C-alpha cells in the first residue's frame, strides 16, 4: 500500500525508451518523438483509467523546485563533461559572442514577436521567459552526425559549446524573469540589481572553480579506491548546485558548468578506469533525465495543455518555427564578419548547419514544465508548453531528419579520398587475415567438420563507404605523402605513451591545415605558439621571489627564530585567531551578548600577550637585526596596536585588527602562489616539450621514410632541407627554454622518465600474465602498485631544484654504480666557465680532454645542438684522433673537463667490473647505431624508442677472444659495426666501419694492428 | 525553501564515508564502525541544533516500506551479482544445508535464548524476528581476506553463498513474523498457510526465473547500445522486486536473488564493456546503501534507542554475542558429518573461520530500523536496535579485527612456496626491465638532466611477501614440474581465447587437487565428469522428436494444408482466442454483464465457424488421410465440440473449451522445447569440448616441455605414458560424443570457428591502429561491426543440420575455391560404407586410393584416432609407396573414396592455378611441421595456434626453379624440410627429410632423380 510507486514510472520509462530506441534505430526519425507520442497515449488512457493515474501522478506532476535541482545538474554537467575542452578553449571567444550576445538578440527578437504577433498580450517579462526557453538548444544529434562524417572539430565543438553556454545562460535568464512574474519583488533598488547580477554572473563561476580545485585536490590524493572517486564526483556535483542556488543564492547552473569543465580538464587526477566509468555513468543519467522529461511532457500536454488550444494557435506555431529559424540565421550572419576575424571563421554553408541544427529539447521542455506547474489555471502555462513542445516536435521531425540530406547537398558529407583509401586497405587486409585463419581451422582435427558456408558468411566484413607541369603536381604528391607520413609518426608516439593526446591533436591539426594550403609545409613558427611562454607568469615568478628574499638577514632564541616548528606554530596561532576576528563582529551585529563579548575580549587580551611573547623571542634571536625586514616592522606595529588595545571606540579596534593578521598571514601565503605559478608554467612548458619532441622525432623518422618513397632527388632535397631547418630551430628553442626555467624543466624531464619506466614496467606484467608464469591475481596486485605510483607522479613538485654539478657526474651512464670510479674522476675533474659566443673546440683540434655540459647550450657544425647533461668528446678520447666537429656556445656555458691523460689512466686502471672503455664504447654504439636500424625499418611499424630498447638489450662483442666472428641467427637478431674494418670470410671483401652487417654475411676476420681497435655491436635474440 | 534536502544528507554521507574509508585504510578497524560513530555525533548535535535536524530528518526517519523496496534489491542483487556462480553451484547442496536448516536452528536457538535469558518477556513471534535479524550476516570483509590470502575457492564462496542464502531467507522469515506482530490476521486457516508458503518459497524463484529468461533474451538481441543494456538491467531488477512483492504478493528478495544469479550466469549475453561497468555500478550502489544505513542507525540509535537503555542490557549484549558464536559453531559442527560427505567437507580450522567470520551488518540493521519505525513508543524497537547495533559493533571491533591473526595462528595465511617463487621471479624481471629502461633514458638528449635519484626511488617495485630414496622425491619434482607446466598451458589458451574461463578453472582445480594428493597425476576419469551428458536431456530429445514425426503422412487445398503461412496464421488465431477464453470466465465471476456476455458468446460462435473453416480446408487437402494423425483426431473433436456448443450449463462449456485450444497450442509449443533441450546439451557439450581440448593441447605442449626438463629417462617414460594414455582416451570420448549428437556438435564447432576468426580479425584492427595506418575513429567503427557479430554468434541455432557428403567435398582445404576441380573429383568420387570393427587398410598395403571420413571414427596404430572431415592417404597418394598405418573403425563408417588412378589424372591436369599437388603437399607440410617448431619453442611463450599461423603464412618452395636453395634471414624466419634429402653446401653433409634446418645451414643442393621429389617449407619474415 505504502510502496514507492515512482519506481514503476521510472522503470517503465526505461522500458519505453529501450523499445523506441531499438525500433527507430535505422529510421531517420529520432526516438525522442516516439517517446512523446507514448507519453501522450499514457495521458489519454490515464485520463479515464484511474489505476494508471496513481502510478503516473507522483512523477507527471512533480514539483518544479525538485525538477530543477535534480535533472538540470545531470543534463548540464553531462553536456560539460562530454566536451572536448581543449578545442572549446581554442574557440572560447567565438562561442561566447554567439552564445551570450546571440542569445540576447535571439530571445529579445523572439520576445517582440510574441508581444506583437500573438494575441496573448504578453508583457516583456513573460515574453522574455518565452524567448529564453525557445533559445535553449540540445544539438546532441547534429554533433553526432558531424562526429561521424568528419571535419567536425571546427563545427561540432562550436555548436556543442554554443549549446552548453546557451542553455546555461537561458536558465539564468529564465530564473531571472520567472521571479518578476511569479515572485515579484517591489524594492527594485538599482544598487542591489548590480549586486544581484554579480552573484549570478561572477560568483557562480568562482564558486564552481573553488569547489573544482578542492575536488581535484582530494581526487589526486585518493589511491586504489574507485568507489570514493565516483562518490566524491557525485557529491561535489550535487552540493555545488544545491549550495550555490539554495544557500548562497548563487547561480548553480554556471557553477556546475565550470565544475564539469574544470574536472574534464583535470581528468589526469582521476584514475583511468574511473574516467571511462564516469562518462558512461553520467551519459546514462542524462539519458534517464531526457527519457523522463519527454514522457512527463507527453502526459501533461495531453491532460492539461491540448484541452485549452484554439484554432489559430497552429498558425502561430508555424510562423514561430519559421521566425526562430531566420532569427538564428540573421544573428549568425550579422556576427559573421566579427567571427571571420575572431576564431576559425564561418563559411556560409557552416552557418546554415548551425542555423538548421538548432534543435530544441529537454532543457526547453523542463523549463516549460516549471511554468505549467507555476501558472496553475492560467492559460500561459498551457501555451508555453504547447509552443515549446510543438517546436521541439517540428525541429525533430524536420530539421533532425533533413539535416543529413542537406549535408549531402552542401558537399560536406562526402568522404574524403584519403579516408576511402584507408578503409579499402583496412578491409582488404582484414579479408586476407580471415582467409588465412579459415585455412588454419580447416586443418584442425577438432573443427574440420564445421559448416564453413555459415562461418564465412557470418564473419565477413564489408566496406561501409561502398617538366614544369609534371613538377607542379609531383610536388603535391611529395607534400601529401610527407604529410601523411608525419601523421603516422604522431599516432605511433601517442600509442606508445611517448606523446600526450593534446600535443598529438595539435600536430595533426597543423598537418591537416598545411595539407589544404596549396604551397604549405608544416611551419615551426606556427608550432612556436605552443611553447612560447606568456610573460605574465614569468614576471609574477620574478616579482614574488623578491618578497621572500630573506638573504637581507639570512642564545637559543637565535635558533628558535629560525626553527621551522616555531614559525609553523606561530602561523597556526594567527590562523586560529581569525575565528575570534569574525566572531566578534558577528556577535556585535547580532547583539545590536555581553557574556559573549567579555569572553572574546578576554581572548583578545590573551592573544595580545601571545603575540607579545613570540615577538619578544624573535627580537631576542635577531637583536638589532630584527627590524631590518619590513615584515618585522609590521610585526613591531603588531605589538604597538596590541599594547594600545590592551590599555584601553569599537570601530577603532575593528579597523586595525582586521588588517594586522591578514597581512601577517600573507607571508605564509606567498610561497603557495609561487608554487601555483610554477604549476602553470610547468603545464605550458610540458606541452611545449611534447610538441617539440613530437615534431623532432617525427621529422627524424620521416627523413628515413621519404628518402626512398619520393622519386625525384630535387624534390627530395627541398623537403629534407625544410625538415632540418625546422628541427634545428625547434631544438634551439627547446634548449633555451631550459635556461630560463631550470627547475621546472627538471620536473618535466623527471616526470617523463618515471612515466616511461612505469609504462614499460607495466608491459612486462602483461607479458608474463600472457605467458602464464604469473597468475591473474598476483599480476593484478603488482599492476596496482604501478598505478598508484603513476598517480603519485602527478603530485610531484612543479619545480625541482637543479642538482649541483657534483651530483651530475654521479648519474652519468658510464660512471653510475661504481663509487670508487666516481670518486677518482670526480677528484681528477675540474670545472670550466665560458662566455657568450665563445668557441670551445674546433675542426681538426687534437683531443686533449673530454667535456660534460653542466650548463648552457652549444652549437655544432651536419649541424646540431646540445645542452646540459650531454657529454662531448666520447669518441675523440677513444679513437685518439683529431676532433670531429665545431663547438660554439649559444649562451654562457659551464663544463666539467677531464684531461685525456688522467682519463686514460682511469681507462687502463678501472677494468675489473665491465670495462670503462667498454661502457664509453657502448654509449657511442647506441648513439650512432640507432639511425641505421631506423633507416632499415622506419617504413615498418617500429618507433625509434623500440629501436633503442632493441639495441639496449645488446652489447659489444669481446673481440679479444677470437680472431673472427661467425654469425648465428637462432640466438641473435641484429648486429652493427662501429669502429675498424673486417674481411668477409666468403668473398674476402671489406665491410666499412659504421655499417650494418647484411644478413648475407657470415664470418668476419679482424686484425690486431695498432692503428685501430675494431668495435662491433650485437643484440641477442630473445 | 522547497528544495530536496535529502540531497544534502545523501551527499554528506558520501563525504563522510570517503573520509572514514580513507583514514582507516591501513588500520585494522573497519571503516563502517567509524561511520556509526559519526552518525551518533550527528544525532547528539542534531538533538539540540534545529538547523541540522531538518537536513537529517527526511532520511533518518524514512518510511520502512521504502527502506525495503529501495535498498534491499541493491544489497541482495549486488551480493548475487558478485558471486562466482559456477563454484556456488558446485557447492549448492552444502550451502543449502547450512544456510537454510542452519538458519532455522540458529534463529530458534537464538529465540529461546531471548525468551528465557532476557527480562523482556518476548513471545515466540518477536523472538523469531530477533533471531532472524541476528542470523543475517554480510561477510564482505572475511571473503576479501580469503580472496587475498589464497585457498579461498572452497571457503570464500561457501561463506559468501551461505551469507546470500541466509539473508534471503532471514528477510523471508522476518517478513513472515513481522506480520504476526504488527499486522496480525485472524483467519489462520491451515490450507491457506500452505498456499501462502508456496508463493514465497516456490513462486518467488519462478518469478525471478521468468523475468531473467525474458531479460537475457532481449539483452541478447540488443546490438551497439550500452545505455539500453544498463537501463534494462536496472528496470528488470526493480520491477522484479516491486511486482513480486506488491502485485503478486510473491517473495521479492528471492526473485531478485535468482534474477541476479541467472543474469550473472548468462553474462555472455551482455556486452563485455557493459559487464565491467555493471559490477562497478552495482558495487557503488551497494556502497551507498551501506553507508546510508550505518549513518541512519547512528542517528536514531542516539536519539531514541540509547535514551531507554537499562543497566543490565549490557550484560545480555555480551552473553548474546557469546551465545550466537557458540550457536553458529555448534550448528556447523553438528552438520559437519553430513557436510564431510556432501560437497568438499569442512576441516575443523575452516569451521572456526566460518564461525568466527559471521559478521553482521546492513541487512540486520535495515530490518531493525523497520522495527524501530513500526514499534513507535514500544521499547521493543529500541532494544531490537540496541542489541543489533551492539552485535554489529562487537563483530566489527573483535571478529573483523582478530580474524587476520587467527588465520595466522591456524597456518592458513601462510603464502605457499610456489607463490613466493613466482613473486620473487616477477619482481626480479621487473627490476631488470627498469634498469634497462633507465640506461636508455640516460642516453636521451631530452631527458639527460633528470634527477635520477628521485626517479629510481619512485619507480622501484618491492616484493610484498618480504636410489629408491632419491626416486621417492625426484618423482615428486617430476610431478610438480609437470603439473606446473600444465597450469601454464591452460593460462596460455585462456589468454588467446582458445579456452573459456570455466574450462580453465576446472583444469586448474584438477591440477591443484592432483598436486596435493601425494601419488596422483591428473586423471581423465575425473575429467570425464565434464563431458558425460546426463541422460535426462538425450531421453527428452529422443522422446519429443517422436511427437512431431509427421512422416506417417508426409487441388490447392493440398498445397494450403502444408503451407507454412496457413499453419502460422491458424496457430495465431488460436493464440488470440485465449483472450476470450479467460475473459468469459472473469466476466462471469465479476457479474456473479449481459452486454459483455452476449459479445463474448457471439465471438465464440464466430470462432467456431473459423475453426470449422480451417478444418474443412485441411480435410479437403488430405482427404481420408486427414484422420491418420492423432493431432487431427483431436482436431475432429474440436469440430464436434464446436457444433455441440453452437446448437445449444456454463460449466459444460467451460470444461471442454479450457482443454481444446491449450492442447491444440501444445503442437506449436513442442518444437521450442526441442530447441531448449538442444541448448542445454549444447552448453554441456561445448564445455566438454573445451576441457578435452584444453587437456589434449596441454598434454601435447607439455610433452615437448618435459622432454628436456626432467633429468631421468625412467621418470620421463612413466610421465609420457600417462600423457598418451589420457590423450587417446579423451580423443576417443570426444569423437564419440559427435556421433550421438551430430548437429549440436556442428553448432559447437562452427561457433568456435567464427569466434576464432573474429578474434584474430579484431587483432589486426589494433595492429594498424598501433601502426597508425588507420585512425582511432575508423578503427573503432570496424571493431564495432566485429563486436556485433560476436553477439550474433550467441544467437546461432543450438543445432545445425549436418551437411550432406556432397557439401563436405566442396569445403575441403585443397578443393575449395575451384568449382571445376570440385566437379571433376566429385564426379569421379564414390561413397563407401563399412561395418563396426572393420579394417579399412593395414600396414604395408599399397596406396590404391584416398579416403575422406564423412561419418564415424577410425583407430590407427604412435596410436591415434580420427573422425569426420579428416582425410586419410594424403601422403601415400603423394609418396606413392605403401601405406604407413593401420585403419580400424571404432564404429560404423562412411567414406568418400577416390581411386589413385583418377586422382593422378586430376593431379597432372589441374595445375593452372596453384598446383593441386602443391596444395596436398601443403596440407601435409603443416600437419607434421607443427610438432617440430613446437618442440623448438614450446618452452617459450608461444602456443601451437600461433605456430600454425606462423606456418600458415608460409609456403612450399618452387624447387623446380633452382638446383639449390640458399638461405637468407632478412625476409625469412623459419624453414622446414618434409620430403627428400639435401646436401649441405659447406660441409656436404646430408639433412634428413622430416628435419628443421638449423640456423647454421646456408645452401642446400638437391637432385632430380625419379625416386623422390624433395619438398621444403619456408615462412617469409614480416
Amino acid at each position: 500500500a505504502h510502496a514507492p510507486k515512482v519506481i514503476v514510472f521510472i522503470s517503465g520509462s526505461c522500458l519505453f525508451g529501450a523499445i523506441s530506441r531499438s525500433l527507430f534505430k535505422k529510421l531517420p526519425i529520432p526516438y525522442t518523438v516516439v517517446l512523446l507520442i507514448l507519453g501522450a497515449i499514457l495521458g489519454v488512457v490515464a485520463s479515464n483509467v484511474p489505476l494508471v493515474e496513481e502510478h503516473t501522478r507522483d512523477v507527471a506532476h512533480m514539483d518544479p523546485h525538485v525538477l530543477l535541482q535534480i535533472f538540470l545538474p545531470v543534463l548540464i554537467f553531462e553536456s560539460a563533461f562530454a566536451m572536448d575542452v581543449h578545442t572549446f578553449m581554442r574557440s572560447f571567444s567565438q562561442v561566447c559572442i554567439l552564445a551570450l550576445f546571440g542569445l540576447v538578440v535571439a530571445s529579445v527578437l523572439t520576445a517582440v514577436l510574441a508581444m506583437n504577433l500573438f494575441n496573448y498580450n504578453w508583457n516583456f517579462s513573460e515574453a522574455m521567459m518565452f524567448g529564453a526557453i525557445m533559445s535553449a538548444t540540445d544539438p546532441v544529434a547534429v554533433v553526432a552526425l558531424l562526429k561521424d562524417l568528419g571535419a567536425s572539430k571546427q563545427l561540432g565543438t562550436i555548436i556543442e559549446g554554443e549549446s552548453l553556454l546557451n542553455d546555461g545562460c537561458a536558465i539564468v535568464i529564465f530564473n531571472v524573469f520567472m521571479k518578476m512574474v511569479f515572485f515579484p519583488q517591489l524594492t527594485s533598488t538599482v544598487g542591489q540589481n548590480v549586486l544581484y547580477f554579480l552573484q549570478v554572473a561572477v560568483a557562480g563561476p568562482l564558486w564552481g572553480y573553488a569547489v573544482a580545485k578542492v575536488t581535484v585536490f582530494f581526487l589526486s590524493h585518493i589511491f586504489n579506491d574507485a568507489l570514493v572517486e565516483i562518490t566524491i564526483t557525485l557529491a561535489a556535483t550535487y552540493l555545488t548546485y544545491y549550495i550555490g542556488d539554495i544557500w548562497l543564492e548563487v547561480s548553480g547552473v554556471l557553477a556546475v558548468v565550470v565544475l564539469g569543465l574544470i574536472v574534464n580538464a583535470e581528468k589526469t587526477s582521476i584514475s583511468p578506469e574511473v574516467e571511462v566509468f564516469l562518462h558512461r555513468f553520467w551519459e546514462m543519467l542524462a539519458y534517464l533525465a531526457n527519457t523522463l522529461i519527454f514522457m512527463m511532457v507527453g502526459v501533461v500536454v495531453t491532460q492539461k495543455a491540448l484541452v485549452a488550444v484554439d484554432k489559430m494557435d497552429w498558425f502561430y506555431l508555424i510562423i514561430l518555427y519559421l521566425a526562430i529559424t531566420i532569427i538564428r540565421g540573421m544573428v549568425i550572419s550579422l556576427f559573421s564578419p566579427i567571427l571571420s576575424r575572431i576564431g576559425y571563421g564561418l563559411t556560409w554553408r557552416n552557418a546554415v548547419i548551425m542555423t538548421w541544427g538548432g534543435l530544441r529539447g529537454a532543457v526547453g521542455l523542463a523549463l516549460a514544465l516549471v511554468v505549467e506547474n507555476l501558472a496553475g489555471n492560467d492559460v500561459i502555462g498551457s501555451k508555453f508548453l504547447f509552443h515549446t513542445a510543438g517546436i521541439v516536435v517540428l525541429t525533430l521531425v524536420i530539421n533532425a531528419t533533413t539535416i543529413q540530406t542537406l549535408l549531402r547537398i552542401l558537399g560536406m558529407s562526402d568522404i574524403s579520398i584519403p579516408k576511402r583509401l584507408a578503409m579499402a586497405g583496412a578491409v582488404r587486409r582484414i579479408h586476407e587475415g580471415q582467409n588465412r585463419t579459415l585455412n588454419m581451422l580447416k586443418s584442425d582435427r577438432f573443427l574440420a567438420d564445421a559448416d564453413w558456408d555459415i562461418a564465412t558468411a557470418a564473419c565477413e566484413i564489408s566496406d561501409p563507404y561502398s617538366s614544369p607541369r609534371e613538377f607542379a603536381d609531383m610536388m603535391e604528391e611529395a607534400r601529401l605523402r610527407m604529410l601523411k607520413a608525419e601523421k603516422i609518426s604522431y599516432w605511433k608516439q601517442f600509442e606508445h605513451g611517448m606523446l600526450a593526446r593534446e600535443a598529438l591533436r595539435l600536430l595533426v591539426q597543423h598537418a591537416e591545415v598545411a595539407a589544404d594550403e596549396k604551397d604549405q609545409f608544416i611551419l615551426v613558427d606556427d608550432l612556436k605558439k605552443s611553447w612560447q611562454i606568456k610573460g605574465i607568469y614569468p614576471w609574477l615568478k620574478r616579482k614574488l621571489e623578491d618578497l621572500i628574499s630573506e638573504k637581507k638577514i639570512a642564545k637559543l632564541m637565535y635558533k628558535i627564530c629560525h626553527h621551522m616548528a616555531f614559525e609553523v606554530t606561530i602561523n597556526i596561532a594567527i590562523v586560529l585567531n581569525i575565528v575570534p576576528i569574525i566572531m566578534e563582529f558577528v556577535v556585535q551585529d547580532k547583539m545590536a551578548l555581553q557574556k559573549i563579548e567579555d569572553a572574546l575580549r578576554i581572548s583578545n587580551y590573551v592573544f595580545f600577550v601571545i603575540y607579545a611573547i613570540e615577538a619578544i623571542v624573535k627580537i631576542l634571536g635577531l637583536g638589532r637585526h630584527y627590524i631590518v625586514s619590513h615584515w618585522n616592522k609590521f610585526d613591531a606595529f603588531i605589538l604597538v596596536v596590541a599594547l594600545v588595545d590592551i590599555i584601553i571606540k569599537v570601530v577603532k579596534l575593528f579597523r586595525l585588527l582586521r588588517g594586522l593578521r591578514m597581512l601577517r598571514l600573507t607571508k605564509a601565503l606567498i610561497p603557495k602562489l609561487i608554487l601555483v605559478v610554477n604549476g602553470k608554467i610547468n603545464n605550458q612548458l610540458s606541452l611545449g616539450y611534447d610538441v617539440g619532441k613530437g615534431y623532432i622525432i617525427g621529422e627524424e623518422e620521416v627523413g628515413k621514410i621519404i628518402d626512398r618513397m619520393v622519386d625525384n632527388k630535387k624534390i627530395l632535397r627541398e623537403l629534407k632541407h625544410i625538415s632540418e631547418t625546422g628541427r634545428l630551430q625547434v631544438v634551439k628553442e627547446l634548449g633555451l627554454l631550459q635556461r630560463e626555467h631550470p627547475g621546472i624543466a627538471v620536473s618535466v624531464k623527471t616526470r617523463q622518465a618515471i612515466r616511461t619506466i612505469l609504462n614499460h614496467s607495466r608491459e612486462t606484467i602483461h607479458e608474463l600474465q600472457g605467458a602464464g608464469l604469473l597468475d591473474e591475481m598476483e599480476a593484478h596486485k603488482l599492476e596496482l602498485t604501478v598505478e598508484i605510483k603513476m598517480k603519485r607522479l602527478m603530485n610531484a613538485p612543479s619545480s625541482i631544484p637543479p642538482p649541483p654539478p657534483e651530483n651530475l657526474l654521479k648519474n652519468v651512464s658510464w660512471l653510475a654504480g661504481d663509487m670508487k670510479l666516481i670518486d677518482f674522476i670526480k677528484a681528477r675533474a675540474s670545472l670550466l666557465h665560458f662566455d657568450y659566443g665563445e668557441v670551445i673546440v674546433r675542426e681538426g683540434d687534437e683531443s686533449d680532454g673530454l667535456f660534460l655540459i653542466v650548463s648552457g647550450l652549444v652549437k655544432l657544425y651536419f649541424e646540431d645542438y646540445l645542452t646540459v647533461g650531454n657529454v662531448i668528446g666520447e669518441m675523440g678520447v677513444l679513437t685518439k684522433k683529431p676532433r670531429n666537429a665545431t663547438v660554439t656556445c649559444e649562451t654562457t656555458v659551464q663544463v666539467y673537463f677531464i684531461t685525456a691523460e688522467d682519463m686514460n689512466i682511469a681507462i687502463d686502471t678501472f677494468t675489473l667490473y665491465p670495462s670503462l672503455e667498454y661502457r664509453l664504447w657502448r654509449v657511442v654504439a647506441i648513439r650512432i647505431a640507432t639511425p641505421l636500424i631506423m633507416e632499415q625499418m622506419a617504413f615498418q611499424g617500429w618507433t625509434q624508442e623500440k629501436v633503442k630498447l632493441h639495441l639496449e638489450r645488446g652489447y659489444l662483442v669481446d673481440l679479444a677472444e677470437s680472431h673472427f666472428q661467425f654469425n648465428i641467427d637462432a640466438t641473435l637478431e641484429d648486429v652493427i659495426l662501429i669502429n675498424g674494418t673486417a674481411y668477409n670470410a666468403h668473398t674476402r671483401e671489406e665491410i666499412r666501419s659504421p655499417c650494418l652487417i647484411s644478413r648475407t654475411v657470415h664470418k668476419l676476420t679482424f686484425q690486431y694492428t695498432a692503428t685501430e681497435e675494431p668495435r662491433l655491436f650485437v643484440v641477442r635474440n630473445a
